[PDB]
């Protein structure tokens, strides 16, 4: 991963939109991530998973983006976040966001839950 660099991949998995992010989420890269997620949310998917498995640094603005995303989804829209390791899981846990929406250790786990 390069400094101030982000990759966002958006892919349909059998009706579930998966937004997969790599690199670092902070004030510099946040507008790119926000625009990507915003366009997915605007398409009203039946479910949305944000996969942060490949994110090496998750800053505060990234948490704000997760919470704002959840707050604007359809009332019946499935949602989950995938996070592995302390760089991503610790900020989510410290701020209580995993009490607001489901946090999963793998994409497979998230996809199973959103389809049940």
């Amino acid at each position: 991963s390069a400094p101030d660099s982000i990759t966002t991949l958006v892919e349909d998995h059998d009706g579930v939109s998966v937004v997969s992010v790599s690199g670092e989420i902070d004030m510099v890269t946040a507008p790119a991530l926000e625009q990507a997620i915003g366009a997915v949310v605007a398409d009203s998917p039946p479910a949305l998973v944000i996969d942060l498995s490949a994110v090496e640094f998750l800053g505060s603005v990234g948490l704000k983006i997760l919470a704002a995303t959840y707050e604007k989804l359809g009332k019946e829209t499935g949602f989950g976040v995938v996070a592995r390791g302390p760089a991503t899981r610790r900020p989510i846990h410290l701020t209580g966001l995993d009490k607001t929406f489901p946090l999963y250790p793998t994409l497979d786990d998230a996809l199973t839950a959103v389809r049940d």
